[PDB]
């Protein structure tokens, strides 16, 4: 089997991407944030505290003839941005882009934090990291990809995120029309439950490439590119007036600037992030200070190749017995 679904930016900045997901019988379609940095499929639901729902589409398990309470199971998750959610668990039929999994754990939110209430565009998360991170207790549950894997034509999914435009998540096949040149594959460590890999280095604009190992995670559920402070300082030094602002919480730059590109290494290959991809717009409405798309990972404890990086590539998440990542230009 295969599946193919379009992913759409939630706003004009690409702060996140939503992908429609069918849950239950008859189908209830929710728009979920596909997140290669976590391993829970959770949804706004009929169980979510009413004051914490503001415009999201909810899953109602009582209206699904295939929904079953997973007796005794609870879940509770915290993300890197300090957001959180928790609740109980159903199994149900879940389809993405024509690919169907029966008996998928669908984590129903009883509580969500303020950032999830305040974002009407995201109806929940679909985790695509390794199932060792899944938070369901007392019986840990598998991701949608882990449940689908054996049925797929090839044990892979791909992320093809757009810049200010829709893109695609494919399951079970590699669309050879979706990228240029060749796909370079690189080793993955699953020891932290992430798609963790080591970039071979970077360049800033037309500058020389610096060969240096940068260990980090491929994380579709993080907006920005988080790298070591040395690398980030080197990038923003090329932008007149850019500075790290303690009050804003990262690098800002004059909105009048033209940003340089940023290149990262994948083995001997290179992925170029155009400068425009690094502009996250005014820090507040009408400001001439703009928020940078490359930020320091200092204090986070890991480097994160988030959407700013991934949207410059066609990315293969190879779930073979020994997982690997692939990157192509596009
Ligand atoms: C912006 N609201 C949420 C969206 C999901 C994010 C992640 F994917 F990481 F789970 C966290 C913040």
């Amino acid at each position: 089997s295969t599946g193919s679904a379009t992913t759409t930016p939630i706003d004009s900045l690409d702060d996140a991407y939503i992908t429609p997901v069918q849950i239950g019988t008859p189908a209830q379609t929710l728009n979920l944030d596909f997140d290669t940095g976590s391993s829970d499929l959770w949804v706004f639901s009929s169980e979510t505290t009413a004051s914490e729902v503001d415009g999201q589409t909810i899953y109602t398990p009582s209206k699904s003839t295939t929904a079953k309470l997973l007796s005794g199971a609870t879940w509770s998750i915290s993300y890197g941005d300090g957001s959180s959610s928790s609740g109980d668990v159903y199994t149900d039929t879940v389809s993405v882009g024509g690919l169907t999994v029966t008996g998928q754990a669908v984590e129903s939110a009883k509580k969500v934090s303020s950032s999830f209430t305040e974002d009407s565009t995201i109806d929940g998360l679909l985790g695509l990291a390794f199932s060792t991170l899944n938070t369901v207790s007392p019986t840990q549950q598998k991701t949608f990809f882990d449940n689908a894997k054996a049925s797929l034509d090839s044990p892979v999914f791909t992320a093809d995120l757009g810049y200010h435009a829709p893109g695609t998540y494919n399951f079970g096949f590699i669309d050879t029309t979706a990228y240029t040149g060749s796909i370079t594959y690189t080793a993955v460590s699953t020891k932290q439950g992430f798609w963790e890999w080591t970039s071979t280095g970077y360049a800033v604009g037309s500058g020389t490439f610096k060969s240096t190992s940068i260990d980090g995670i491929a994380d579709t559920g993080t907006t920005l590119l988080y790298l070591p402070a040395t690398v980030v300082s080197a990038y923003w030094a090329q932008v007149s007036g850019a500075k790290s602002s303690s009050s804003v919480g990262g690098y800002v730059f004059p909105c009048s600037a033209t940003l340089p590109s940023f290149t990262f290494g994948v083995g001997s290959a290179r992925i170029v992030i155009p400068g425009d991809y690094i502009d996250f717009g005014p820090i507040s409405t009408g400001s001439s200070s703009c928020f940078g798309g490359i930020q320091s990972s200092a204090g986070i404890g890991i480097n994160i190749f988030g959407d700013v990086a991934l949207k410059a590539a066609f990315v293969v998440f190879n779930g073979a017995t020994t997982p690997t990542l692939g990157f192509a230009s596009k």
